[PDB]
């Protein structure tokens, strides 16, 4: 099984609470804060902590909410690479309403990067070894040009690193455009946003994602659907797995977690069809839990040996 | 095919209305109301009908509204059976809004049935003949004790029809306790309230549904599962059927039991019918199902 | 005290209900509906009859709703005169809603009106004694022209026919350009728009209301301030009045029963003030309920002889 | 002019931020927050600084946003006297949705104090001279009990300073168990618990009021009745006032600038009437303002100067 590594270019010190119900003007009572580390390239690494495997988060951390996310990933012991950062770690908060169980999730921009503080972060990440599996998630900070994640993601390549993205349409198609990306995991919003088109007949879906993959664009694309699970495509192999009948209660957490189950999986060289399960376990395992925390280990496993049936 | 009836104890005519934003207090005006038939069972002759089929839909019709209800039927070229009631069918308003796309739906409870009128339903219904299908489908109208929705399930059953229910809570509970029942099709909270258990497990569904089916109560159960599809068991197998990953707007359930009813009348396989029924709620989800979407989706899901 | 009458254009046979609780897509349960007879002028002589008056209420009733609200005018001991409609009187939908204690409306258009409907509804009102009171109030059907309405206007002040108008914001202002209105009852928006200007420092309602008294277009203006009551002006005085400090559980009724009352203390010849806390009063009783059974005549006593402390 | 003073033993760090749509699950892109001093005895000491007074905000501050909520402080130019504390000061969350124009405010537990801050907080108030007015706005910090605010005021009083007090439910009826009270300011509903019966009938809330303030428990009620003003008593005169037909876009601000309003008006000897006049026109004024603005000078005098005619 091959190393792993997350970039996180905007990173969140997350904080969780509680509040009764949800209205405008009035005061609205929330509970004292839980703090989690946020941010998707730091959620899919916290994910494959969780299901027994190890990823090293590379991100930048800034000010005191900055050494907070720090602080907790070692608690987490989710190995990280950090680079000092002027602008402060942003607070991302999220607020679940007990009476309808919903919850909302307030996303601040990304803390600003200069472009200093991109190179170190550049440097970092051409310092993994050849063969490794990067994960690139999350929204693009404030101050960094699309033109930057592009040739980081092409030299990258080329020193033998194998990308997978997770990240805005625009990073998306960009990275797609580059080629070659290991795993790429749209809804079906986003790639009706990638070919342009509806996707209304029955075989839309896996006809719009196959020809991605035919392209060479990327290896492998697996297309996440909701409550209807999951549709995967390779060179080879098609499969939809759907997630059991079960509870739900933080729908939140559920793509960063599928992300770093299937790379686990891909990292271990496992085949389309335990991959596509196993991320589609660990997007439900997460599901059971408040949106911060991602899947649990025996959640996952009891819901992949179900699917795996 | 054998021939289908179905049964709405309490129909509908629905009544369909557009506005623009929905919020407390403030008058919302809404466009000219658009009236079309309603009631489970009657959705399950007109799924039916779209489908190709035939099926007789047997309900009481009262006042102004049961008279609307019967034309509009009779423009559908749905096949009726009615037994003139004394209170007037209700009326349910559909609600659609605007600015958010949501679609709000109000239903009152189904009119009254007094001992005559339902006497009248029920010899309807024992004019059926042996073999033949009948679905009972939707809410149960005041008026109605549980006991002669049972007594008419036993009557039925004992001369041969074959009896498909589609209702809620008690009524359901009540159906399944005579046994028996061709089919039933509850959701997942339906589902638990009938084993009166917490259904969280991954193979919970499935165990529930199979309880029903071994105890007798039930010869297939079809477990509604939302957008995820459906669950189907029977004395000797489940099938499990998600629906291609097309548009959703949802009379899916209505559709469904539709579908499923014609192929049961075919003597299709549990896989078939299973398939057909979640292609027919896909279908109705794109108004219930058409037969060119319905299709569609049929031939994707049985390739 | 001068006979009254009022004028309904688009009656409604209003139908309340009460669900647990109100979200999308679901099927609510509603109770059994209960049957009001509703629309503009049918709820101004309904208030009346509340408060001990009486006033005939003219309108076109088709159809078996028509009919139904026929018969429970009857049941409130409203005298009505009618003129048969081909088209069915509208059902609109008042929805109570439990958990949140809200209510919502949904009003649909009102029946159409032939003009020869039209024609036997002008011939009752010119029928009319000199001297005696008219309300106008309620939306325009399809099938009347605004134009219609005004020259029904100007035939009844001919015979002496005293005219109240409420109703949208176009026929209003189109009432009032025919001029010579007893009693207007605009909101502010419907005021700032009357004088086509912004009403924004403490004295402008006052003043705008007082400009249109002065031009001869009414003869008084109550200004309609929601919770803060009412702020009526005529030739001579100025008065606002502020309902008591009690909870308002609805206020669609309040507008109807206000003018109702505001009616029936004209045909008593009674002072402005008497006026205006005597319609605020019967708003503000109107409030107490959910919305269709409008103004209680021991509320409105209650409240009227608090106000006129 | 006597000397005024403010207590908030919950402070907050307020930001605010907007963003487009408001609904569960999906990610909310909100704008980078702004921010602006939080608390209610603050702000109280900031509406006062509006209306051209001066009080002195006493509270704890603590971590960086205890910084930045005292710099915030220093830039409005309000005076402040402040206690070092361990635990961070909360940050509440302000949301302005552009879609509906409608605000969402999220209202975190205020930073626990330890004994030995609570001690020093309790020191500068008995460093207050007497005659001098403190004000004690706010909620209640965790961890600190009731007892400890009733044993702050009983010192307080002792000394001669009079205290005002805005809290809600517990704390106030503690408070006003206590007696001696200058000015309590309850809502309708806050006032209905503190007599333990549904006020209901027109005169209820007057007698409520009336009850608190003959049993020696508060020199003077004033009763704020949202849109239609204020009911104010005391052992003398009654008077209830309402608002002009001005624009109200926020009703965020209003409470405190209220109580800052009448705090200054009392700290002149004002009488019942000019104080809740004022009380009245500045919580009118800080509605004129969208957010969470308090009352400005000019606005308040405008509809102060209409009220007092
Ligand atoms: O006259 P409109 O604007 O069409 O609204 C009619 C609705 O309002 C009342 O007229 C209340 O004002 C109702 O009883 C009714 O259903
Ligand atoms: O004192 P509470 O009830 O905790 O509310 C605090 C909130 O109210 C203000 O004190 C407004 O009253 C704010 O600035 C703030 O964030
Ligand atoms: O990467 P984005 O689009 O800026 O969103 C960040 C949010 O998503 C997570 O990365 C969840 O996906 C969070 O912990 C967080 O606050
Ligand atoms: O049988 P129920 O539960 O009273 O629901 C009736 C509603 O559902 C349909 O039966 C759709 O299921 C309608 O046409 C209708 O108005």
């Amino acid at each position: 099984m091959v190393r792993i590594y997350t970039l996180t270019l905007a990173p969140s010190l997350d904080s969780a609470t509680i509040t009764p119900q949800i209205y405008p003007e009035g005061k609205l009572r929330c509970t004292a804060p839980v703090f989690e580390p946020g941010g998707g390239g730091i959620n899919v690494a916290r994910a494959i902590a969780h299901l027994g495997g190890s990823a090293t988060a590379i991100f930048p951390a800034g000010g005191a909410t900055g050494e907070h996310l720090v602080s907790l990933l070692a608690d987490e012991n989710v190995p990280v690479a950090t680079v000092e950062a002027k602008d402060w770690t942003r607070q991302n908060l999220h607020v679940h309403v007990e009476a309808s169980g919903e919850q909302y999730r307030f996303v601040m921009p990304g803390a600003a990067l200069n472009e200093d503080e991109f190179r170190q972060l550049e440097e970092q990440v051409l310092e993994i070894e050849s063969g490794a599996i990067l994960v690139i998630s999350g929204s693009l900070p404030p101050g960094v040009k699309l033109e930057k994640l592009t040739q980081l993601i092409s030299a990258a390549q080329k020193q033998g690193i194998r990308c997978i993205v997770d990240s805005s349409g625009e990073a998306l198609s960009a990275a797609l455009a580059i080629g070659n990306i290991e795993l790429v995991k749209p809804n079906q919003k986003e790639l009706s946003a990638l070919v342009n088109r509806e996707l209304t007949q029955p075989d839309d879906v896996r006809k719009a994602a196959q020809e991605i993959v035919n392209s060479g664009k990327a290896k492998r694309v697996v297309v996440s659907l909701g409550p209807q699970g999951a549709l995967g495509v390779d060179s080879e192999n098609c499969i939809q797995v759907v997630p059991p009948p079960v509870k739900s209660q933080s729908t939140v957490g559920a793509g960063d977690s599928m992300v770093g189950a299937m790379t686990l999986k891909l990292a271990e060289n496992a085949s389309l069809e335990e991959m596509v399960r196993f991320g589609v376990a660990a997007g439900s395992a997460a599901t059971l839990n408040q949106g911060t925390r991602l899947c649990s280990h025996d959640d996952t496993q009891k819901i992949y040996a179900y699917l795996s049936r």
